[PDB]
């Protein structure tokens, strides 16, 4: 009796504890509906994914610098001396069942992490989901960015690796280094000594398993925390207002739709570490400090930083009986980065002056100025990720390496500029495209008029139209308009039997008559809603 | 102008959020000033030292069995064949600054988590604080009990010492392998191969740095969520009924008194550290097979399963084919003592019959049986601790060691009921002592009656007093009773001028009557509302 049991457990759930009414608003919480809304949910369920394998990974990985002849299975590596992160990296390559998918999975669930960190805080940022309430989300968030960058960093070089540990040297260690007044120190306490000192590797093991993760944990813990009481915002539509959230409640469809899009995220990415090879430390042999590559790439996240050690050019100052190495101009510039984009609200209330109380997203069309800034740094970030990957572009697409070089080093100044311009245009644009498609109604196909020639697109108002043909232009509300009689209640009644037979006329008349219905009342129902707000 | 700060602070928070009313409500929360409601704040304390202490510890420890010569600093261990994780711990002792006090607090810290795990434990069982409401809490309780007790075993076990060695090849492998079907199997699946298996460490430093500790946080988060939301149970007392708190509000008192007594916590942790010496691994060797010592014990927590393995009276059966040695016995054992313990609540409800919501706590004399099981279980406990001892009892307190073996043996079964018996009696007598100071009024020095010579204790009735001498008997009520006049309002206003010199006699007129008008105006509070809640 599955029902008398869930009723019994519920009615002891509420006799020891309380958590009717909390429960309830929790499964009546409403989120809207918007697509671009589970961008977080993307990094979420990557992150969830990271974990899982992550302590898969634990249960057999030894960090260490300790060396040891191999004496494995992988035949090209056998009798070189490595250390035994890089031994049991194999290990787990070779040696366990499923290790290799396993160690492959997590390296792209911390792709796809990194990714759709940076693709959410591309729409936060776009849509205007920080100003005044969601600052200090947003500040979290950038903090939380951060983090996985660098927790990304230090577990790509995890397993002492070639490829990893020349990424180590150039980065970790030169540009540490190179700090002006505490640089070496700052080395020599992280390496407990010069670069290839015997602790590195299980400081970034503790690092990368326990600390970063836990302080990343913590403050997803805090940024759902924030989302879950402080509303999520939504878009200007016909129910919205700065007072309420239209959307679905979480019990009935928000849970299923969410679990169910973590299945499909998790089904990506186990696809992509079956299919797709990621990071063959095989391949990479292990780490010497004579034996280097050509590739020396970061993972896409640190590919910026990257390129801007690469682009950057060669300054160096050497005060009095002293050096500044290039590295410290590096340094300041992802400091720079950093504090640019944790303190981007509180800057641009400062410039613009709106610290008024925003529920309501802002389309990035509507906002030219911040849609052409974030375009302008996106153009640079990119930049910046191609001139890491400079060395293949050359390699590959036949472009010198010197040009390339400098492409980068122009382009930094050149194409910010133009991606700018050509943002701010481009939104400005989509803003008169609005007002046009309001003020005349959708285009359609063209007509030649009865007594003469004329021809005119016969377009369809949005509005109440005026005793005359053309219409009583509406005003923008801040929610996108339908352009294309496509997407309105115009040819798109298909036969409802299936792909390759019909159904019954009575079958098809029904459920085509219960589908309009269901849509006049969806649409009343708002429409209602809508008048009894603003009236 | 800090005032200004925080009421500007303050209001751009509930501008942001609006945490005012939950605020407010955490605020306001009673928790009653019991002393033996801080148990378990004692295990949090020493559980938050030991996170502190062990993210240190792991930026210093390097965790493998690659054999390396020390050539360190200590004298006594050089050129020595040892494991990494051996040779770090040795830096962290003598080449780190601090790294022998911060490892030693950290030992420390994970004794008192232990011991105040324990002592909460008590507390709660004999106390009743496991009954309907809060089993749950209770189960999730023990499991947290039994994470501590083995991540101890492994933090102990990580530095591959030869005492810890010597104790993971008797617990860990000899139990493993003895268990009859999978027995060999897990021993393999843990250890990845023989004994000495080359991952061992590795996978036990995972497990205590991040795996365990995850599980416990997120148990000790919902055991404090549960005591939050549950609100906490009390005392029966003057005012407190099963459907109200009386103590203080968490803001002004509950918190400052907590908070200074975590700081007392760590500093007797820290006093710890510094002065008693806790696992001078240096004296121990490098985990040998061969190497041994005759001390060979593991910490107090793990002493009563050691205690368990010595004491068992050497039963094997052999089947068909097979052995079932000694060692499944007491893995047989431990899975009956967790079992138990995590279902007693369970099996306390199914024996007496009591389904009520209980939130007035049983004093353990006003509970005799589960108080008589409870320190039973207790004498159990101490019996097999001081069995595993018995070994440095034998040595230093001339007894001969198969005499402390069999006195463990015997005393297992005999100890156990002795205590039970004794504890009952002790618990209905300490009742009788309660009803004879309600019947008969506290005990005072004696009298000679004037026309004769008898002599009369000049007792003090607690109670309204018949028309004659003797006093109307009260009813118990669940609080403990003043057996001495000394707590009672007698005896208590030496001159409140200081230690060595007096203050002027209107200063201490003013204070001590102040005083006398506050405590009266507490206890008339006090009677007051007992008198609305029913009358
Ligand atoms: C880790 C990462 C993984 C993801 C985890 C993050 C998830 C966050 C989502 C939040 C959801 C939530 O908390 O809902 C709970 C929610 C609590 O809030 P509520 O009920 O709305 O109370 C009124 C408002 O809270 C009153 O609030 P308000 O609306 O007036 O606004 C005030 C708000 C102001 O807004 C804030 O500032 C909120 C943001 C908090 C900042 C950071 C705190 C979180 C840090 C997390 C770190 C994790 C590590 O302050 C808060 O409410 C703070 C609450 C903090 C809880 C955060 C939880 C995490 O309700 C419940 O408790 C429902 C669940 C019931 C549980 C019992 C079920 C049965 C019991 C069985 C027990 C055993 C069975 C055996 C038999
Ligand atoms: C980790 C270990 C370390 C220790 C952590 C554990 C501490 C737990 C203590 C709980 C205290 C608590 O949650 O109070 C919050 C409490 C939430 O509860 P409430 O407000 O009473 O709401 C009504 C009741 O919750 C309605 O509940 P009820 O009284 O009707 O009974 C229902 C109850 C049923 O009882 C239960 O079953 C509760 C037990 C929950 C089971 C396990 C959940 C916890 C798991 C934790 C795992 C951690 C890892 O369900 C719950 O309430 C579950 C709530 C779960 C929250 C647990 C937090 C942990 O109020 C607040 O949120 C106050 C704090 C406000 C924060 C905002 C401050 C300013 C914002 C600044 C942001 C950034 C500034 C930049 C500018
Ligand atoms: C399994 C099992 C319990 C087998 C029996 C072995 C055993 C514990 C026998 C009892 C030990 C004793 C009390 C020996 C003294 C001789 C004796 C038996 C006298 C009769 C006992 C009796 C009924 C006396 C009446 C009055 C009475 C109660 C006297 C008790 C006297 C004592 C010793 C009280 C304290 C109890 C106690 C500490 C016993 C030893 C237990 C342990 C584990 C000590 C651990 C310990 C040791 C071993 C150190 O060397 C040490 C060195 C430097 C700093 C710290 C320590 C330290 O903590
Ligand atoms: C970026 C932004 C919105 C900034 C707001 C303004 C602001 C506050 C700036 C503060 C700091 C400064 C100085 C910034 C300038 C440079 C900069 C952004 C540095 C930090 C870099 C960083 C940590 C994060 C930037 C993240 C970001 C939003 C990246 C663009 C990602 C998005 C939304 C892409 C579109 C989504 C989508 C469908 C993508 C798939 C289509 C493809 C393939 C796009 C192109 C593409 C991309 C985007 C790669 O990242 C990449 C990496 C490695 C190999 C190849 C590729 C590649 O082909
Ligand atoms: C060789 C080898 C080792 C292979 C394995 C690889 C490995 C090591 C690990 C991966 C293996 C595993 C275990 C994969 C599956 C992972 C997993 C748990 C998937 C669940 C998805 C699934 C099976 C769905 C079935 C379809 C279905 C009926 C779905 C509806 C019921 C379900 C499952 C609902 C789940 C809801 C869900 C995702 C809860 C997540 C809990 C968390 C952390 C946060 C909740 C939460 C969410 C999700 C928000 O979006 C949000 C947005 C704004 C503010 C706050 C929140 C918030 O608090
Ligand atoms: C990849 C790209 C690089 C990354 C890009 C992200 C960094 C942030 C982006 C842009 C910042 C510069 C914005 C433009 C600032 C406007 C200047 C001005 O002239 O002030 C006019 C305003 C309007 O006032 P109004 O009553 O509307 O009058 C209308 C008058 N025509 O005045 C004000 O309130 C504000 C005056 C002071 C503003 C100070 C802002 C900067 C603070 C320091 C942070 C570092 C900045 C780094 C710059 C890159
Ligand atoms: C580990 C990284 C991150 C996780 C797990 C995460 C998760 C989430 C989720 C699930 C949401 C709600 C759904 C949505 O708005 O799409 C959200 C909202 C938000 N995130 Fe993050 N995000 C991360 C990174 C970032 C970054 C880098 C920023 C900057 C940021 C700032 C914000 C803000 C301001 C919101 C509020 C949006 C709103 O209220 O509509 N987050 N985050
Ligand atoms: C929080 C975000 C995280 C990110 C972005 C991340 C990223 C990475 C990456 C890219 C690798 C390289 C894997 C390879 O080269 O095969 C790696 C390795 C590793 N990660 Fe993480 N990780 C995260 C969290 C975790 C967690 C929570 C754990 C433990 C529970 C963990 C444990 C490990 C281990 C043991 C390795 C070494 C595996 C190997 O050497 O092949 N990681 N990490
Ligand atoms: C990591 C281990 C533990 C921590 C951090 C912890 C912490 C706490 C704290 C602070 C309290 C409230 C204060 C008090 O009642 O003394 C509490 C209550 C409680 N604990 Fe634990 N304790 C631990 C172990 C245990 C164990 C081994 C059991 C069994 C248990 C069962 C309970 C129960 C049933 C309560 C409720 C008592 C009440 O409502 O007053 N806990 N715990
Ligand atoms: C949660 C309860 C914990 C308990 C009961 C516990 C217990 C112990 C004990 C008794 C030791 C032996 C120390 C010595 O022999 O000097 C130890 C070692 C160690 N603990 Fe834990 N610990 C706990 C949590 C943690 C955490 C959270 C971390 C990491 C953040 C950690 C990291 C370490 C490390 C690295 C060692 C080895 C250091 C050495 O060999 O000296 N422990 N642990
Ligand atoms: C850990 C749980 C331990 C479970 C043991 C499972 C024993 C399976 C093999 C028994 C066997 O027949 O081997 C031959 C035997 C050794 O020789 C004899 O035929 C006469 C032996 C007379 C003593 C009988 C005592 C039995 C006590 C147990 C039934 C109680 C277990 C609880």
């Amino acid at each position: 009796d599955f029902a008398k049991l869930a009723a019994a457990q519920g009615d002891a759930i509420d006799s020891r504890y309380h958590p009717s009414a909390a429960v309830r608003r929790q499964l009546n919480k409403v989120f809207p509906t918007h697509w671009s809304f589970l961008l977080g949910e993307i990094a979420l369920y990557s992150f969830i994914i990271l974990l899982l394998t992550g302590v898969w990974l634990t249960l057999f990985f030894d960090p260490s610098m300790a060396h040891v002849t191999y004496d494995g299975v992988y035949q090209p590596l056998r009798g070189v001396q490595m250390s035994r992160a890089y031994e049991t990296a194999l290990d787990i390559s070779f040696e366990v069942r499923g290790g290799l998918f396993v160690r492959q999975v997590h390296h792209w669930a911390a792709l796809m992490f990194a990714a759709s960190i940076m693709v959410h805080l591309a729409r936060i940022f776009f849509t205007g989901a920080f100003r005044r309430p969601r600052e200090a989300n947003w500040v979290i968030g950038s903090l939380l960015l951060i983090l996985a960058m660098f927790e990304g960093f230090f577990g790509y070089s995890l397993p002492d690796d070639l490829l990893s540990g020349t990424g180590i040297r150039a980065a970790l260690s030169g540009i540490t280094m190179g700090i002006p007044v505490i640089g070496t120190w700052m080395h020599w306490a992280l390496f407990g000594g010069d670069f290839p000192g015997e602790i590195l590797i299980p400081r970034l093991y503790a690092l990368h398993i326990l600390l970063i993760p836990g302080i990343i944990l913590a403050l997803i813990g805090a940024h759902l925390a924030l989302v879950w009481f402080q509303k999520h915002t939504q878009f200007p539509g016909p129910g919205r207002t700065e007072t309420n959230v239209v959307g679905v409640r979480v019990m009935p469809v928000f849970a299923v739709k969410s679990g169910a899009f973590f299945a499909m995220i998790t089904g990506v990415l186990g696809l992509m570490g079956g299919l797709l090879t990621i990071n063959p430390i095989w391949n990479l042999g292990p780490y010497k400090p004579s034996q280097v590559s050509a590739g020396s790439q970061p993972d896409f996240y640190m590919m910026w930083t990257d390129g801007l050690i690469r682009l950057w050019p060669a300054w160096e100052f050497y005060p009095f009986g002293h050096t500044i190495p290039q590295g410290v101009w590096v340094a300041v510039g992802m400091g720079l980065v950093f504090a640019l984009l944790i303190a981007y609200p509180f800057i641009e209330k400062k410039v613009t002056g709106d610290d008024a109380h925003h529920n309501l997203l802002q389309r990035p069309r509507d906002v030219p100025v911040r849609t052409a800034i974030g375009s302008m740094a996106i153009a640079l970030y990119l930049l910046l990720t191609f001139a890491c990957m400079n060395d293949i572009i050359a390699l590959k697409f036949h472009i010198s390496l010197n040009a390339t070089t400098w492409i980068g080093r122009i382009g930094m100044v050149v194409l910010p500029a133009i991606v700018y311009f050509v943002a701010y245009r481009w939104a400005i644009s989509l803003q008169r495209s609005d007002r046009e498609v309001l003020e005349h109604g959708v285009e359609t196909g063209i007509i030649k008029r009865l007594p003469h020639g004329a021809y005119v697109e016969l377009h369809q108002p949005l509005g109440p139209v005026d005793e005359h043909g053309h219409p009583i232009p509406l005003e923008y509300a801040g929610a996108p308009l339908p352009k294309r009689m496509n997407k309105l209640g115009s040819g798109g009644a298909p036969g409802t039997g299936s792909f390759l037979f019909p159904d019954p006329a009575v079958e098809h008349e029904a459920l085509t008559e219960a589908a309009h219905a269901s849509e006049h009342k969806s649409l009343t129902a708002l429409k209602e809603h809508q008048d009894r707000i603003h009236g």
